[PDB]
């Protein structure tokens, strides 16, 4: 596998994610694909997206089956009690993922909360031209405002803009793309007023999808996770 991914910053020496390729061969979770880890199991070793995926919630919005996870599980170890709060999408038919995690959620107020994304890249090639893609975002997720929008991908110059709105939240972002390794890096802007930057990847041959993060650091409460899939 070629997994990338990436997180905004640990608030939190023990409440924290990373993501990363999977790690852990037990249970549901198999090692070698799109994954993350919750620093209060087992030092955040990672597990597959994809195994959670039985196990976890739907909430299905404007056709993004946004899905959520948090303990109580049957067949979970007492050892995960501690895991958090997870909110997650998965993009298209291929190993790709975006989403967010707090230690207690809608209920507690999203409290250490991370957003990220990470899949996996094997078989990604960008095609000529220019596209467009249906991009969901995930902002603390209380099951009514996700946001969604469109982005603009120009492979011949380089560039991908585009903007997400939903629940009072607009994130425009403005990045390079790199075709070296198919990422995309550059600035995002929260309400029209708030800096930050935007880091992401295009997955898939011909560019399938996308995933990535907006953080703002100084300003974190505009942390935003997204992805989406090719229009057309
Ligand atoms: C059922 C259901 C379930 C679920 C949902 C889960 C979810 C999870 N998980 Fe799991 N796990 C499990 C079930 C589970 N799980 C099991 C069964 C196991 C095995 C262990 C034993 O053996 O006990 C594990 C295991 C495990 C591990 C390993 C540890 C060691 O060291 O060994 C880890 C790290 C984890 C994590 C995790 C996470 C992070 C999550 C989320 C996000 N996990």
């Amino acid at each position: 596998a070629d997994i990338v991914g990436a997180a905004s910053p640990v608030t939190d020496a023990e409440l924290y994610v990373a993501v990363g390729e999977s790690q852990v061969n037990g249970g549901p979770h198999q090692a070698g694909k799109a994954g993350i880890g919750v620093g209060t199991v087992s030092n955040a070793k990672p597990v597959d997206f994809q195994g959670l995926s039985l196990y976890s919630g739907t909430t299905t919005v404007n056709g993004t089956a946004v899905r959520t996870l948090a303990m109580p599980i049957t067949g979970a170890p007492g050892s995960h009690a501690g895991m958090g709060h997870f909110n997650f999408v998965k993009v298209g038919s291929g190993d790709v993922w975006f989403g967010e995690w707090s230690k207690d959620g809608a209920a507690g107020g999203f409290n250490n909360r991370q957003v990220y994304f990470v899949g996996d890249r094997t078989g990604t090639t960008l095609p000529a031209g220019v596209a467009t893609y249906s991009v969901a975002g995930l902002n603390k997720f209380n099951g009514s405002n996700l946001l969604s929008g469109t982005f603009r991908a120009n492979f011949g110059s380089g560039t991908l803009q585009g903007g997400l709105t939903g629940g009072g939240l607009s994130v425009n972002v403005n990045a390079s793309i790199n075709s070296a390794n198919a990422s995309f890096a550059g600035s995002a802007t929260a309400n029209g007023t708030v800096a930050g930057t935007t880091q992401g990847q295009f997955f898939g041959a011909n560019a399938a999808t996308l995933a990535g993060i907006a953080t703002f650091a100084g300003n974190s409460q505009y942390d935003t996770a997204f992805g989406g899939s090719k229009n057309e």
